[PDB]
């Protein structure tokens, strides 16, 4: 869902038990329900830990493959759903998907073609400016990067994103802010924190800056009415120690980082909990 | 700045204390000194009362008549600094601030002509889509208005913005959260606590909802060394009640709001502060 001292994962359980005593329900675009709660916030530290959430194990090559795909400005589905219905039948057959998710983050505003095209300076890239701005001038307030939902591009003009992401250093340190208009408690909260948590150390490691904190902040923050006895039983779970993430080659641009380069260690987590 | 059960109040009276201890030295855009802190938010309920901090007089007058200024779209500086440097002479005389501020919550990308030039139906309106938004479907999660540092604008394509504010409906409830990038923590803050709580009430108003909460979230919350000294002082002040802000008349759209439209009761707010 990334476009589309007390343990720090005590502010997650917290929020969830939060959501069920307090929150009201509240349907979503398709007429389902959830509780909801309006305005929520956690920080998370990343010095010399990783929040991969412990209280069930979190998908993390599902994390670092999908995050890989955003970063490389991808629209065909085969390298890695109400918007499908304005595309073509010949363009979705052979997976393309049109210009959507990290399309926006490396081509923001380039004329489409196909998701074989040549884009090269095509557009802003979000992704390039947001790193040659923590080079050029670290103390900027506007080191701001967004990502849309793709079925909002052509339902309006100037269409609101689905997230931001707000980058800040100091003591060379990088910290990363993440305000989601959405936020979905049981599935999407634990992917997207360590997704931007994710993309957080690996700009890190090429502004040769370290991990800082990282602040995730929701909108309407809910949890399907179909999650919630799951979530219950998540919630009588102690966390474990996050894990560390280790970045196992000097790398020089964004680019080039690799599914291989990344090594997750002493990550011990409850099991494996489907939601719905 | 707005373009450019315990008491509230004592949200941001801790808020000042923890970057009082725990911020960190960082330069502004002028390298003028601060202390900051990455990622902060409090919640501020509207249920028959009104955020005007109590632990300084606010300025509620200059409040309403900046915010009426915004909502009428105005680029007449009359009517009511590096991006002035991007002005001709004849027109910075006259108070022409070009398409800056309350235009872009109005005429969103509208091609600028002068100040007296009749805008109607070019550019997005923000601020009705908004309203139309809340009658059509109170469960989107996409009900956001954006504002921009006038700056900016012209530095760079698809420039971030300096404010996003999003509304939630629940139970006949409006609620808002303002994100602001930024917070001046001395002197911007509480005037903008004032700036969009005024604003939530009167769109709740005119859909005919309650208000409900006011959530303020902020990236770089810093204080300016010159402000410490004074907020030390205000910091030992004890919060009064929140004021209740009355609607004098029903009101039928957004553009028909005057400034004696509003009345504030019960505010005993202590002595100015007079910050730098």
């Amino acid at each position: 869902e990334l476009p589309r001292p007390p343990h720090g994962e005590l502010q997650y359980l917290g929020q969830i038990q939060h959501i069920l005593r307090c929150g009201v329900r509240k349907d979503d675009r398709t007429g389902t329900g959830t509780l909801s709660v309006f305005g929520m916030q956690a920080r998370y530290s990343l010095r010399d830990e990783f929040p991969l959430l412990t209280t069930k194990r979190v998908f993390w090559k599902g994390v670092l493959e999908e995050l890989l795909w955003f970063i490389k400005g991808s629209t065909n589905a085969k390298e890695l759903r109400d918007f499908l219905d304005s595309l073509g039948f010949s363009t979705r057959e052979e997976g393309d998907l049109g210009p959507v998710y990290g399309f926006q983050w490396r081509h923001f505003g380039a004329e489409y073609r196909d998701m074989e095209s040549d884009y090269s300076g095509q557009g802003v890239d979000q992704l390039q400016r947001v790193i040659d701005t923590i080079k050029t001038n670290p103390d900027d307030r506007r080191i701001i990067m967004c990502a849309w939902n793709p079925r909002d591009l052509p339902l309006m003009a100037l269409p609101p994103c689905h997230a931001l992401c707000q980058f800040y250093v100091v003591n060379s340190e990088l910290s990363c802010q993440l305000y989601q208009r959405s936020g979905d408690m049981g599935l999407g909260v634990p992917f997207n924190i360590a997704s931007y948590a994710l993309l957080t150390y690996m700009i890190a490691h090429i502004t040769g800056l370290k991990p800082g904190d990282f602040i995730h902040t929701l909108g309407d923050a809910h949890i399907y009415l179909n999650h919630i006895e799951p979530l219950k039983i998540q919630l009588q779970r102690e966390p474990r120690p996050f894990p560390k993430l280790r970045i196992l080659r000097k790398v020089e641009k964004i680019d080039d980082f690799k599914a291989e380069d990344f090594q997750i260690e002493g990550y011990n987590p409850h099991p494996t909990i489907k939601m719905e």
